[PDB]
């Protein structure tokens, strides 16, 4: 439940920033880990993303297109293994691929996306997430971002 929570509300905040309505980013048990994750996809987004292989090049994702396609290109960030800054570019990968979707008028792949990252977060990161101190130990890296929260009247 968490961990589709925390794929539903990072989803609903990045289509949010293009003024688009999705369910699902409100709270809970788990609010300071949706704030850390959306505060470092923000920040990722703005300052570091630009020196990385830019993965939406690789996949331009259709009623047609299968998870394994999906899984494919996500390997990409872990193939040299997890890590908080890896984890945090699959959550703004997932997030770009439904701004696509729905700037595209594939509105109906925004829950199949966010199907396959709970899928993909599931098989793939949950182990070394739970295993390197849980999304607590990610919420205390982080912290806050007072310039962004600032720039943002929050
Ligand atoms: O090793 C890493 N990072 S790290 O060293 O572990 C670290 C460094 C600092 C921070 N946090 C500070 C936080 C400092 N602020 C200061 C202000 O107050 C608040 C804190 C800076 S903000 C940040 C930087 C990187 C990642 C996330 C956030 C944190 S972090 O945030 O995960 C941590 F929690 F660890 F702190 C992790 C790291 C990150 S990504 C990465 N890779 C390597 C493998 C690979 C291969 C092929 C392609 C890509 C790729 O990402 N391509 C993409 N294309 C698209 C297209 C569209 C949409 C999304 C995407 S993503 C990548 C990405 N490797």
């Amino acid at each position: 439940q968490s961990n589709r929570e925390l794929v539903v509300d990072f989803l609903s905040y990045k289509l949010s920033q293009k003024g688009y309505s999705a369910s699902g980013g409100g709270g809970g048990g788990m609010a300071a880990v949706k704030q850390a994750l959306r505060e470092a996809g923000d920040e990722f987004e703005l300052r570091y993303r630009r020196a990385f292989s830019d993965l939406t090049s690789q996949l331009h994702i259709t009623p047609g297109t299968a998870y394994q396609s999906f899984e494919q290109v996500v390997n990409e960030l872990f193939r040299d293994g997890v890590n908080w800054g890896r984890i945090v570019a699959f959550f703004s990968f997932g997030g770009a691929l439904c701004v696509e979707s729905v700037d595209k008028k594939m509105q109906v792949l925004v829950s199949r996306i966010a199907a396959w990252m709970a899928t993909y977060l599931n098989d793939h990161l949950e182990p070394w997430i739970q295993e390197n101190g849980g999304w607590a130990t990610f919420v205390e890296l982080y912290g806050n971002n007072a310039a962004a929260e600032s720039r943002k009247g929050q």
